């Protein structure tokens, strides 16, 4: 049963990572920094926030969005060097304030209550292996990019 | 584990999400909710990959017939909602170059999913665990109604029941 808790976990993380990739496209396009130091520490602060509110270990929480963070960082760097070593993406980039960023914004909500279902069984023996099943289980539908592949192990390298 | 039905809600409400920016462009180009070519083409291209995958064909097709009704209730839903008021702030996506590629992926996605959870098809249980994921996910999202009332129709053929 707490498979699926897991297994959404997985999904919405995944979810989040998938929006790196027009998070970068406006960034290339416009010439901005894919760091952005005072929003992430925004984005920190209302994570534990919220975690306190739904009664989610505030570290634990912090942690896991560390992970996040990192993680999305990751796919975005990693599809600069892609388009310095060939070229950009053909097509304009979704807006990144009207129409990426909300997406983003209703994801912390969705992984904070994903991340409280799966925090008691943080400690749990079979917590990793049960975490590596659904995390492969995903993969083998969604076939995303080595680079998407590999930040999502980053994303969820602090569940357990 | 229950761990099929619950991908597969995943990535039917994920694949749903992308109807908003569907009907954005929609609204700003005044291209019609309805494309009855290209909805016969996808349609098509399920069969197919839906043999390829070892999914029954019409098990494939009628899923996928789900997913347009519940992205052309969702759209419709929008209009009636920019008509009240205005349309949305902000540009549209482009739908050629950033909306559909996600929506194509997410074909193969949901096909593979639905590869999984084919032997539940006739389980006498299969309705209520996949209205358990639903409602659980449901309360992770939280979506708005019209959305949530579109991925009942989405996932409305999934179990024979």
């Amino acid at each position: 049963g707490d498979d699926t808790a897991l297994t959404n976990l997985v999904a919405l993380a995944s979810q989040r990572l998938a929006l790196a990739e027009p998070v970068a496209h406006w960034k290339w396009i416009n010439r901005k920094p894919i760091s952005d130091p005072p929003r992430e520490a925004a984005l920190l602060t209302d994570v534990e926030k919220r975690a306190t509110a739904n009664g989610v270990d505030p570290a634990y929480a912090r942690t896991f969005f560390d992970d996040q963070i990192a993680a999305s960082k990751q796919l975005q760097n990693a599809l600069f060097a892609t388009w310095r070593a060939t070229h950009g993406p053909e097509g304009p980039a979704p807006d990144l304030a009207t129409s990426t960023r909300p997406q983003l914004d209703r994801l912390t909500q969705s992984l904070i209550a994903a991340l409280a279902r799966v925090a008691p069984l943080r400690d749990a023996p079979d917590c990793p292996s049960r975490l590596a099943r659904s995390i492969a289980n995903w993969k083998t539908l969604t076939r995303y990019d080595s680079a998407q592949k590999d930040a999502l192990g980053t994303a969820l390298s602090h569940v357990c």
